[PDB]
């Protein structure tokens, strides 16, 4: 683009993934979570 112009794992924690909104599959959710390392979170704390 410069050249051109896991199995058998039930839900147990519940709290970690905030989203338990809908049965089966949530269809339209504003809510979005980013899972991060240390060097992602620090880059984000330097942004806030």
């Amino acid at each position: 683009l410069k050249r051109s112009n896991e199995a058998k794992n039930p839900w147990l924690t519940g709290n970690l993934v905030e989203e338990a909104n809908s049965q089966g599959i949530i269809q339209n959710r504003s809510i979005f979570n980013l899972f991060a390392n240390t060097n992602i979170y620090i880059f984000f704390r330097h942004w806030t």
